[PDB]
């Protein structure tokens, strides 16, 4: 397939997630017809329809406006983007921050990108380890840069729920790139510099 | 109308669930063939019957080994009693806290138990006002005592992603019962106990 | 006039405020043609345009669902709540957090609506006494509740930059209804619980 | 082209402002003739004088009463310089601090010095790393000194509201010279020494 | 019986102590030949015994230099008492602080005593019901104030461990005897001194 | 003899424990007839045979769904992962926390089970060192990964309260596999982002 | 004498300061020749009239565009403003906050002059407790509110450093006009919405 | 006898103290005549004069400079007084923080003042419950306030090191009068307002 | 002479100390007849040969339980010890926390026992840097481990109080040997381990 | 000229520092008749005169007891000592901390007295640059040990008020001597243990 569903597709899939989602409600043991319950198959369908938009978003059309300041080439760095991702799993949140930073080569991004990078990755079913690993890739595309080095901290309410509740658990998981990933005395001042 | 759906009463809705689910990708726009996907339509199945499992659980039973102190009438207190449940209208989670307090009258309910009691509502499709009556009142029901007073501050997942992706938008909901109704002093001395 | 604007009024403003703000670029001593400032008059524009979006919206069409719970009747509170306005003065932001507490009545309206109310009114030219005072009124006409309680804190960047660099400079403005306004205990309740 | 654009120069744009200003509100939905937005252009149109007042300053004069210590060689460092920028994009305030240390060679710049340089560079339509750097370069070259190190730290309003509403997104931005650039155990030092 | 039990028959009740742990050791599934277990029935022979030496020990021998300062009538507070103790429910450790305060009417008991009619009450298989209750009392027998208030916190480990983890919940219990029990604003006054 | 002990062996021994600590309850100096230690050998009992569970847990057991993901090269690391356990010298809980980290090969470990491992060995007898080094292999040799580094802290209640009083007294033990042992730098990069 | 001594005045008078000081270093037992103190003396006089401008400058002067609101009677509160002032009686910089609340009657005052009426009490020759009933009635006067609450907060410099070295002592001061200290309902209110 | 000691008393008085050190120096078990004891009988010696110096001063020399200030008659707290004492038990330090507060009538005693005052009595073989009382008394026969309330907190190394080994185990200690003791809206306003 | 002196030595040794005090309460200037100081001479007597008790203990009485666990060879951290002493200089506390760090080789000591050991030597007229040194040393002889690393910090009575009244001024005092001397790799992950 | 100027000289200096003060009071234009600057002059004097102690003290006699363990050759520190001084340049309190870290060689300095070399080296008209280095130094001349590290930061008043408002701006300067000035393993290893 490839090509990013927009909301005509979208559109369509409700009455047939909207069901999905009634069929579930019996299925809980629950009275789909309760004051509460009523109208949710269609607000939960169209919930999860947006916590799966990065599909019809495209690298492309969001990147643009890559100005090319080049003069500079020393460690850029935008911490604390938030992120809220959808565990590809059990399809549960696991929600976080994600950082990131690279050297500059000739071409540097503009900030509100980085953070819409990271949501056109993020608004999927994911894993941890690949949400990370593709932010750092489309920034080095897009920018090829020197190095860029992405660290994504995130709770998982698969663990802090059910199996056995655990808050805190906490994953970190990062990907270097370039000096990042060659010098680890560059790699030091990133993540010794990440925390304040 | 009664009955809480048992273990076979679970078994047979399980494969129903993971229908509905291995839908759900499909209307999504992914592919149920990936290595991730694959085992979902279970995972997930099995997952949301967790969240959900307080529905099979009653308060009598779950009830006992309340013992007859009495002889205290002495403002008893147990905070930070951690909660995690469901919004029943886009089906995202919600979580935080409950604090409980009350008067012992003739009985003092085990320790334990009152987190039993916040388990029960919390494991179910709910509505914070309403999963924080309910616990209040079970506590007045399985304890007949001179007060109750239930508060509950949960962080929730609707807001915090979709719609205005807000968080620290920590909704708090009290009720008060008997004394902590009507003797203010109490429920004034309440509040400034549920915190150091 | 009254009826609020919508993206087509708003596309065809966009030449206008566009060059209102190559006009301004250039009497700030500026040279419009920079590689930065070259696609600013649209940028600007198009970004001005979105601080300002309140206003194409109505209170009917973002209210629905305000669920007749009823059954409770006792103190619901959305603290946090984030917030970003425009002054109205000198169309520089302050920026903040605001807080809720009701007594519903019959009613009780979802808590996804309330952070959606603030944005209503945020996104436009205003002052900060204003802002509170509307987001208490619409909760009130919309859910008929005994008492409503408004409370906002924001930093105002008019102060914290020109005039005198003071930061912290925030101001609270608070606006309290019914038994919020006539009841002080009530009052007392709300504001020492809006801390933790 | 050089001519840091004065008084008169002030004076002569600052109703072409207040005008242009005039149209932005009109061609923002609004009626310029409420009470509020009366004397808006001007306010408006003098704040935005404020925020660019940099341009008018030389760092030649600013310079001065810069001590001919020597005898020192020791890392000097002033940090939590706070600043005030302007982004050159929307135009929207972005603030934060900036830090800065070096090695006195012969000559050791007047403490308040440090923070006037920082503040003749932010008063403008900016861009943070480019902000950071001419802080820098000024001081290099106001002091011949062994090395500099600045490193700004700022959290964007651009992002911060508009976009994708992700506050705590702190971007951070260093620019090392001489014995910072080249001695990294000097470089390392510094970091670890603008924190506590 | 009453009468103390000291180390002549705290000699004598331990190889008793040692069979039966070394009971246990193996009813447990594992080798007491095992070099850890080798010499632990011995050992947590030895601790039982330490976590319950509470018994043998008299108020009336834990007093003596209880001042007649008399000349005061003004609340003294020893609040963040370290308390261990443990549940005589499953014998397990339950563990916090107390928070001590009077209003002294002819005499002030030795501060460093406050402390010890602590660990005669807390060293014992208790309840915190009772765990507190006891040393209001104690207090108000051995000094005869004008009134006495006693609240403890503390998190048992039998919630935190067995059942399933849950930490934080920790629970407070308070008893006020003479004036605190009246006198309100006193009662509340105490509780806004044992937070800063 | 080795072979999992499942729920039958203790169905019997359990009477056998229950009986043990009658003994005790009588060698401590109580009474096990007193309403509170009346049932306590059963609840003793019974909560000595949950502290021990992980004894009847096979590891490879619980595995079973060790994704193959490899396309990583990239440390994972999962912090606060919660843990409690027993003292194997004198039968005290200890407790704390568990970070694990480690460098996928072919194999990626569900997170979930990353927290699975440390329980069936934190339920048990164990010695921390012992129950580190334990955690450490069961993954080395479950994933077959570059590199496993795992370190806990946990405050033993044998000291801070027998013994001594000495509080605080959290003792962290380390254990690095592969790489994190080989590569100084990865193991210090690790001990970096566990601290963050 | 009374009228506003205008930038003339102190142009003549510097010269005198300048002397006087130079006075001063030569009594203190230094040396006025020495690169430091060689132009000390002017920089001393100098920044003395800086830290004493408050009175060249009036209160009415600076209002002027006290919109008229009205429409409000609910509190507006402006904390943390910074404030920095001298010692009348040994001329030691003492420091520290202020934090205005009023009830608007016909007339609220711009938020940026709330905070310019404590600048030009604030920079003369002071005494906590004047400042402080100083900004109150300034602005009682200025806006004819339904009430004025004024506190300050700061450390004495005389304190901290001369006498003794008794840091932290920060001293605080209160002063309600109106309704304030009428009422004791809105005053307790007011000093809980200014901690948060 | 009164009259105050000085150093012509203290004087005479370092040898006797000197001796009776070299004397509890041997009947100690060590050896003074060592290298780091040679002089710890005078060392300590002076120390001890020193802890105690609080007798031979007079509150008449001490006073002084009681400003008629008066027109202020509003609340005046200097808070975080550092204090430290002697326990007149043991003789072992006790350190800690004195807060006052005082209604201004006729007179408002001078800051720095405040801070002499509590030393002349902090500085003597003491009791907390004591050496307040004192503080708070001066203060109403020295200035003729409308009423005092000083508070006392500090912990004490008695109970610290020797006899259980308790931190954090604060001692609160009040003593209310004039208004502060009547009206308890003012004596709580008072305590409130000093947590800051 | 060495042969520790037990109570036999220390009875004969409380009335040589209680008159040494009634002289030094006397050669004081206080009364020593009083209520308070009636039994302080013998109060202060035994209190301390209790802070000088660690003169009498042998750690060959203390070690034992050098358990031969071995198969670890990883890093031990036991931090935040409690621990008191007295400064021989001036028989003043100084209260403080030991962290300690070996790496096992054959033998891995009992943490129990490893306070014990920072007490024998914390109990006796010391000196910081000393103090140090001997909990160090008894390690690399008890244990023959292949590195201790003991790092004390403490708050010095001497300073804090007489001499200037300085606190927070903390003495960190340290003692590398082993691998933690000479290998700094460990040395430093070692240290960096302990701000946990 | 040198030689110490005392009391003699500080009772022969003050007349002229009163009239100074005085001539001061007036060229402010405020009236020296009022009754808070009736004394005024006075007590600036004799403040300043204390400010300016640090010139009649000599090293050497402020040291004596230099103790000679010798025996350590490991690093010792003293942080945090609280340093109140004089801005040369403008005569303005500047005040902040120092921190002090050598290597023992034969002697260890008496603690308490490290401290004191601060006094004399802070209570002087001073520049930061110098006030570091000369307390460096100094230390290194009464010792003679491997090597000093010497780190003082300060918040200069002249920045934090004169200027405009600069507030957080703190200084950080270090003169490091002997073994870290060479041996940067022994310098980083420093500035790492005097921030926790
Ligand atoms: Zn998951
Ligand atoms: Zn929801
Ligand atoms: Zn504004
Ligand atoms: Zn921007
Ligand atoms: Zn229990
Ligand atoms: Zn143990
Ligand atoms: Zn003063
Ligand atoms: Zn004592
Ligand atoms: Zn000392
Ligand atoms: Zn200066």
């Amino acid at each position: 397939g490839e090509r990013p569903r927009s909301e005509e597709d979208n559109e369509l899939n409700l009455p047939n997630l909207a069901a999905a989602y009634s069929s579930i409600l019996s299925s809980l043991g629950e009275n789909p017809q309760r004051q509460g319950l009523l109208k949710t198959p269609w607000r939960a369908a169209s919930a999860m329809q947006f916590f799966t938009k990065g599909y019809q978003e495209t690298i492309s059309d969001v990147l643009n406006d890559a100005i090319f300041d080049e003069d500079h080439d020393e460690m850029v760095i935008v911490k604390d983007i938030d992120m809220f991702s959808m565990c590809e799993h059990h399809l549960v949140p696991f929600v976080g921050k994600v950082h990131i930073g690279y050297l500059p080569n000739k071409q540097v991004l503009g900030l509100s990108k980085l953070a819409r990078i990271v949501e056109i990755y993020s608004r999927r079913l994911q894993v941890q380890e690949r949400l990370t690993k593709q932010i750092a890739v489309a920034i080095t595309e897009a920018l090829r840069p020197a190095g860029v080095g992405v660290v994504v901290e995130a709770t998982h309410m698969c663990m802090v729920m059910r199996g056995v509740q655990k808050m805190n658990s906490k994953t970190v998981t990062s990907t270097m790139l370039g000096v990042f990933r060659e010098d680890p005395k560059t790699r030091e001042e990133f993540l010794t510099l990440i925390r304040s």
